[PDB]
């Protein structure tokens, strides 16, 4: 009863091995959903670019025009 | 009298082919003023909404950088 | 008697070039007419470019909208 | 053999605890994060709707005056 003691212990452990266990997988699904968001936003930043520079030419045309003469 | 009339004639012609001339002229002009009036301000009223623009969109880069930090942020 | 045969050689004279002036006024309204035309569809099509382009950014809108609310 | 098995699993065990409340704390920065990430994002969705009405706005005035043939 002090092969009992052993007993809880590796019993203890189990579950803290089990426990652990329940934790990577949620950490490794956080970093996962992380990667896909922030890949998302990084793919709006690059739709933006593209056409912000477009909306530029445009505004330059405009410009251009209002500035012409006789 | 025998025909120094038919070239007083000859003149008061001309006077009227000219009168004519001008009061077609002093309207010309007139439209002529209305058409760079009006391009005036369609120039103006496009540069303002051009102006306008850019503020809007110098506005929409900060944005377009932010969300790039974002996307980076390690 | 010659006296105003002048005064017609003359009126030859500043009705040949009122009739140029005036076909040329003329012409500066017809071209101006033309650019205003073409200014006014320049204009146009600039308008027609940036709703294409308005329609696309709130599309971008409502993702990230989306991305915001989604709750995992 | 005995007095042993139980010196070991004090510290295998007492270890395993702290990389546990490790993961739940590194897990809790990942929420935390998430939520802020996400409301910057929603930060940017919201500056966008207000500024894209304007831009329909400035569109419009646009569209007026290439119509205005009178």
């Amino acid at each position: 009863e002090t092969q009992q003691k052993v007993q809880d212990l590796e019993t203890r452990n189990a579950e803290l091995e089990h426990q652990l266990r329940a934790m990577e997988r949620s950490l490794e699904e956080a970093r996962a959903e992380r990667e896909r968001a922030r890949a998302e936003v990084g793919r709006a930043a690059q739709l933006l670019d593209v056409s912000l520079f477009e909306l530029s030419e445009l505004r330059e045309g405009l410009a251009r025009l209002a500035e012409a003469a006789p």
